């Protein structure tokens, strides 16, 4: 299926600055190129505009820094997305921090039945105002996805829930908020952390969950926050957290993906420039989509 | 159960110097903190004094290298570790080198039936005077333990011998001494070298372990020793030897001992700051401390 | 003087994509607040808008790379400084590649009688199409502002040549091409390059450059490239070049400028994200900005 | 049984200087203490005279580069291999780059029956002239071991072919051209790329690798380039590619080799001094002997 | 004159735990053989007992954290070192936050009518509870010493001021708050920044520093911080500062301080191991003291 | 006039292994193509054979480590050398450990009336059996040549002494021997150790040491060992000691010293690979021959 690429330039989820370069950076590490070499038609749609945060003090959140702007910059993310969809391409989302998967599932999950999601990632990023320790909006992107928060946020698109609990399938997971942990066993989303990673091994929990969401999805979104792998191997991103996935047990996931053709609509996040070390992150990204997309050793 | 924290400021078991800050180093790493967090009664019953070594040259044996110090030291460690545990506490020894293994033991084995041991370590530790290629006595702790060594070292606490071989289990070997193999070999002692780390891995290891123990002691006492983890997790140790358990493996283990709740008492080791890069052995220690303790991802 | 930022995101210049984001990497490295802090009253009018290259093969230039969409942003360029000085303020240029200096000095020669230039940089930037041994034009500003080069470049803004030879002094040099050291020597242009920043120090080029200049000129530009920096100091640039100009260097000689009073213009280029280590070459350029402009250790 | 080492001081296979002085890299990294102490009767043979390519403007072919000098130097090989294998000794080859795998092999197959060959490489080393991106021979001696490729390279030691493709296996994979996916895939040519290996794990490559050979070959000739590692443990070679082996599963498999008992002749390759840290790959390099051939950590 | 050591484990002048390990840091980094080895009758007196700060909320000044615990320890200090001087031996102090310094010049002062200070350090120490930004007493130490502060620092050992302003030197220079500026100004006290080192060489700063020095005071007091050398050479602070003093520009003014003859009492302050790479700043400040102490390399 | 390259692939002067790949270290980073491009007649006699040292046991002197492989492989190193001169050709001879100057010098003093010698080094290289504190005679060459030390090396070439100790300067010297001080402050030897760079300046001490050998030889020998630069430039070397030359500092020498025509000879010696970082060490040695050698910046 053909592909479109969909930049997303957005920092405002959190604080800081340079994450907003990560479109950029993953394009200069070559991803159009990659991508063409596998013979697919890919289109690059370029960058949702986002506009500028006013100031704390003057305006409406502090456990939801930045609400209208990041809401306005994801009714746009949604409405673009929506359409590639209905031009029946795949929609690729270059991000920009994680709070811009709130406007990628609004334009996905209105077209399925029952999307499943994997977050890839080594937080949970299913904080409310309420539970936030930070305010800061990436990290309430699934949450707000599943229906859960500010309404702003809930109701992109025009409805809500996006997706279902029993249709995600959390990866990678290393740092989970009290609140966090309390949503995701009560939601019953089933989680793998390092711990599951670990004792059960990469190959058997991809196995696990493909076969779970083949079993009861009729489409898949990957959402990879490039935190998920240790910060060895991408060192670019704000919220750092040791013990990660490896380079390796990345592309064996993406890789098994590929072989299950399970995924429909994906987006790669919180690549920063400006905390990287000589564009890393962004190549470690690109590869990635490379082995998603298809590329094979053999 | 409450937790006791004792400092053992030793570095008269090895000759590199620094590994007497150990202690400290684990306390500025934010040990206390870690484990109340966890809402554990936590105490620190601060240090033991430890004395100087006498002149090298009217010293008693250069295969025994600062015996009178060491053994003295161990006394004074049995006698503290002794009274906590008759507190009904948890005894959680921070060294300081690997000698210190004396004392601990010598003060919990007198309370239980059967005690097992799991001796987390790139090395054996079973040397005695005759077999030691260095006079270290660092490197003899497992064999004073199990009975084996000079007198002044086996009888600490006055009893001897405070384990049995049948009940020890080493992880993570990767560097014997001839006479060290013979000897486990020979006292039939279970060991994973990095061999069958590496050909099982961690998960089977750790399962066999912890049943294997849980079968046939009625406490378990972890000594973990940081040389135990690759020196690229763990520079700070006197003893280094590359090929070793990854920070992952280390919180792995650390996670399932928490689960079977077999461990009644522990000490981390060799933690050496002069050696180190800003701590992070130290870090590392406190770390895997906080996943024995119960803390969870999920 | 009030201070008027202006952000040039130009990578057209030369071949390595990420330079592009320089202006930004260095407003996320507080250029802003750093100013302000020296009581300035700064104003950020934003980025020039630059266009894109067509293919190479389908236009005009191989000798002279990305010409047209180089010349048409050096127009915008020019006349945004030429603005900002009728506005009796001091333009304050953030790169980008040093090709911008082509529109920074067309903006403001026009406005002096005789205009010096400070050229702090690794190379000359003094190449034609006919020496230049690469095509891109940013190894070309200096030569093109002095009247040799193509119309395209030697035109901007409507006249020429924008300064004099007499008028220029070279910096930090350590790497010219055959036809730039015949131009340099040939145009009579003064040059310290590194045997000389190493033979008579630093202290002593800045006062010779210094009393040099002020002896001749009405108004002095400062060009300064990051290059100029030993690729240690300042790693995020697509041309460096060992046995460079350390930060220490650097700060004397902004402190003796700002104490000399000469400098009316200024400009920092080649600044790129993507080749740099966290940020750190931004985060220079914002320190050598704000000595340049008055900050004091005592 | 007793070895005999044969340097081999080539870098004509590929273009990297520096990979002439890996034999003695490792010697320097004590290879021969190292296995006089595993009680072996150990013999340095020294190293085979290596000619200077013609030149390339007078050469034949520029798909064939050096293809004389690499021609000659593998005839001389091949004699001192198969005089070694004549007087019952064990055939250890250093090289070098991996063209001298065609020599190796041409003086160790008239032996066998049925020789088996494992490929511990990163690459595929089955291009051809016509397959070839570089022209490069390092890069086609398996392929001209089983008889593909130019005649001087393939009648070296006047037969062929050395090998069958059914007694072949690759692991470690991660970088293939077109024509070698072809060629392996059309040979039916075993291969265990880092897929399988990730997927698989290394035991279990390693147990069906060893039982497929077993069954079916009457020798195994290991044939080891460094680049099978990852860069980070193996920096010192020429075609380094992320994503590798790690120390560990090195050491697994040849630990797993040394118990089947089915390594006949081995050969280390592309031990590059110049491209490394402090000599670290030849060390590992002589390490993964030590595993090799018998050594134990219990 | 013969030498007596005096540690002083402190850390409550700062925030950061570990510098009360900078004492045994620099006594494993061979402070004591190296100063025997020019052939110096060396005594070490040990360590200055440090309290333990009371609850922060039941302190009397947030502007003065710990102010108690660091009196007290200061009162113990300057008593020995008082005791020391009278013994006819040179005191060298190592720490240990500077706020030590207060202790070091109560005991040494009240020995000379005219004691000048060296301040080899990258701030310059004199803050007030109402000018410091921090709260930390270790910024307010010169101050404290001159006189101005509050009294319980200002009185140590029952008299002020310990020295004139006239009489100190402050070198290393590059982090002063607004309030120290306008200290500094105001009480005339000589002080050479990085630009003055930078723009005179420390050959000058030194020559000139010690022909003011000589010519007015009848004794000299160095008071090193680490901090003063460039993070890259002494990386084991708390308040590190770029663009400092080199390991040569140090060498340098230790040895001219030497031959000099004019250093009559000494401390070594802020080195912190657990902020270190292992014990570098300690090696650095051990290697100092060797110059300090006669060292000559002809 | 024309150059004639000579390696001398020399290690016995020593006991690390390795240093005898600097000739080729060099050959590899580009000896001959940078010294073509300076328009050099230049050509490369290759490589002096070096015999295998003798049984340590039944060997002459443990003072003299090496003694007849060292003195013979010198004879043959001083008639090449002699033959070069004899040609009218520069010899340029690339080592190998320090010792091989005894052979250098040895070929090209029978030719001139009153040979200088420039000894840039971090040591003395003055010891003999007597006063050498390991035996290692690449610690002796200056003292031999200068005809102190044990005949086998004082009379390589027939003749002694070789240089008088009036024409010697020694420049960057941090690390030297009691005997070699009292040695060279007896010789009445010229040197410029550290404190003397540090104090007067690398400008300072080559114009004293130009002036002072032009006044007073006919030819003079540069005679470099890569240690003289800092280990952080040079790692690459069997004796490091820190607080070294710098890069610039070096390049300035050789262009003061191109500039000033009187190097009629040289020998950069003691690069090692094998404790290199990616030939780092190699490639400064060749960047300094290319400044020796008349490159220019201007
Ligand atoms: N997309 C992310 N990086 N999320 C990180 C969230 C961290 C933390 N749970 C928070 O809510 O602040
Ligand atoms: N299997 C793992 N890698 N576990 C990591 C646990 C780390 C630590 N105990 C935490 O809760 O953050
Ligand atoms: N606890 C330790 N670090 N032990 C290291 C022992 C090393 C060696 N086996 C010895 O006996 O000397
Ligand atoms: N499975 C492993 N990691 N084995 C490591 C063995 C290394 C080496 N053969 C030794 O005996 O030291
Ligand atoms: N602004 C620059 N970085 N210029 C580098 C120019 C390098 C070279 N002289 C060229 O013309 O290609
Ligand atoms: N004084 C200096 N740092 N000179 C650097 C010269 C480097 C080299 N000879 C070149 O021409 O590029
Ligand atoms: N032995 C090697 N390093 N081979 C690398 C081969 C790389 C590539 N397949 C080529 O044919 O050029
Ligand atoms: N299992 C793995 N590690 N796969 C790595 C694949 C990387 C990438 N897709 C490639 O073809 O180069
Ligand atoms: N000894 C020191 N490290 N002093 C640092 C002082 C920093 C700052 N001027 C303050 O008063 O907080
Ligand atoms: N000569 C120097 N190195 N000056 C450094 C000054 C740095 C900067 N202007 C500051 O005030 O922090
Ligand atoms: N060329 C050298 N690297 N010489 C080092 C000499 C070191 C010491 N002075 C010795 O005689 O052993
Ligand atoms: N000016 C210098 N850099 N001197 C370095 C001297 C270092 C030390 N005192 C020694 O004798 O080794
Ligand atoms: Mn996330
Ligand atoms: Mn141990
Ligand atoms: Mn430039
Ligand atoms: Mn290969
Ligand atoms: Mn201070
Ligand atoms: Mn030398």
């Amino acid at each position: 299926k053909p592909i479109s690429i969909i930049g997303v330039p957005m920092d405002l989820g959190q604080t800081r600055r340079g994450v907003d370069m990560g479109p950029s950076a993953m394009r200069y590490a070559g991803v159009i190129e990659r991508l063409e070499r596998l013979h697919y038609d890919i289109e690059d749609l370029g960058d949702i505009p986002i506009g500028k945060a006013e100031r704390l003090h003057e305006q409406g959140d502090s456990r939801l820094r930045n609400l209208k702007a990041v809401a306005e910059a994801n009714e746009k993310l949604a409405a673009a997305v929506d359409q590639v969809v209905q031009r029946g391409r795949f929609p690729l989302v270059l991000g920009g921090d994680h709070s811009i998967a709130i406007g990628t599932l609004a334009g996905v999950a209105k077209h399925y039945e029952r999307l499943g999601v994997i977050w890839y990632d080594a937080h949970g990023d299913v904080n409310t105002a309420e539970t936030s320790p930070s305010g800061n909006i990436h990290g309430m992107p699934l949450a707000a996805s599943l229906g859960f928060g500010h309404p702003a946020l809930t109701q992109i698109g025009g409805y809500s829930p996006k997706i279902k609990p029993e249709h995600v399938v959390l990866i990678g997971v290393r740092s989970l908020d009290e609140g966090e942990k309390k949503f995701i066993r009560e939601k019953g989303i089933k989680i793998y952390t390092m711990h599951e990673v670990d004792r059960l091994g990469m190959t058997r929990v991809m196995e696990e969950t493909i076969a779970y969401l083949k079993e009861r999805t009729d489409g898949v979104h990957l959402s990879l926050d490039l935190d998920g792998l240790d910060p060895s191997d991408a060192p670019g991103v704000g919220t750092p957290v040791i013990g990660g996935l490896t380079y390796r047990e990345s592309h064996l996931a993406m890789e098994m993906l590929a072989e299950a053709q399970i995924i429909t609509s994906a987006e790669f996040v919180e690549v920063n420039p400006i905390l990287d070390e000589r564009n890393k992150t962004a190549s470690v990204a690109v590869a990635l989509m490379g082995s998603l997309f298809g590329e094979k050793l053999m």
